[PDB]
């Protein structure tokens, strides 16, 4: 599973639970072409996005729905999404973690790249 | 001057200097209009972005070409650059500062919106 | 295992591996007694500090030795730790899960409390 | 001005206003002996902590009492305060920079040191 999304809630210090993901990959054409998406669970994690074989070398553009998040806790939010932008796979496979945490105002990215 | 962006260095302790800025407008048709643009200051600021007159509500993307930062000190960076998407809405504060803090595999970025 | 630590390098994109944690819960006199420690797996995490029975409740602090960790990669660090001070188990038993990202001249940390 | 400190709330997007800053300097039997102190202004800073003949080489604590912050916003806060702990060494820029962004159950750190 060589890339995984992890979402926490820097409010109510919790997980990030049923929070929308959309990755993306940036086309020949420098548009960006929808890659996989999906929605954390109740540990704030998405696992089961990709697989080696689907996960070419690219530039990837994960971008999280903070905004509903936040919405639906009737909290008001600054952004409209978090991202992550980053070239993965360049020299060959590598396991990607993208750790994100959340407050209305702010948010925090950290990478974590292993070497299968 | 309603929109400022700060950037930090995480690893030397210093202002990030001569970082390559880009503020974007979506357009009606969901494109990114260029909207203003800039390098950092030897203080990691740029100001005089915008004016009161251009900068009118929406969405805006504020890109920081973090790559080019760690990549000419000689520090293997993950990300290609950091985004900042958010809306301006026109209640509440009037002056946006968008602050970045850099690391090579990590970013985090606050809103500060005051009056004065 | 009420009490978890995670730490993780924002450098080099991994796990902070062979960490030193110390927890201390303070005393009736205002001073920091020893409380539990231990160090980072290769995961980044440290479990087994405690046991409910152990964890009364009462103010700790849980000092993450960063110093140690950048010199040993030999990047110069600004802070001596990391600290992360929190009235714990007020309204009984909780799982607390502190986590830690470092930089060589900042950290964030975050909680991620649960009930039982 | 050699030492500044600077807090800023990722709730609202704002300054953090009016927040306690205590700073202590390690003495030689290891206990921590006040130095300075203050209330962040309405721009979230605290000036004039200090001078630069009573700014010694030597270990810092920087306390920032967040707790009080918060519970008079009507916000349950996490931490009981936030501390940066760090070695002052002349060696390298003489102005140092404290900055901490709050949340709820997080906080970030950095420091920039500069000159001029």
């Amino acid at each position: 599973c060589p890339l995984m999304v992890k979402v926490l809630d820097a409010v109510r210090g919790s997980p990030a639970i049923n929070v929308a993901v959309h990755v993306f990959r940036k086309a020949a054409d420098d548009t960006w072409e929808p890659f996989a998406s999906g929605k954390t669970s109740e540990s704030g994690e998405l696992h089961g996005l990709t697989t080696e074989e689907e996960f070419v070398e690219g530039i990837y553009k994960v971008e999280i729905d903070t905004k509903s998040y936040w919405k639906a806790l009737g909290i008001s939010p600054f952004h409209e999404h978090a991202e992550v932008v980053f070239t993965a796979n360049d020299s060959g496979p590598r396991r990607y973690t993208i750790a994100a945490l959340l407050s209305p105002y702010s948010y925090s990215t950290t990478a974590v790249v292993t070497n299968p």
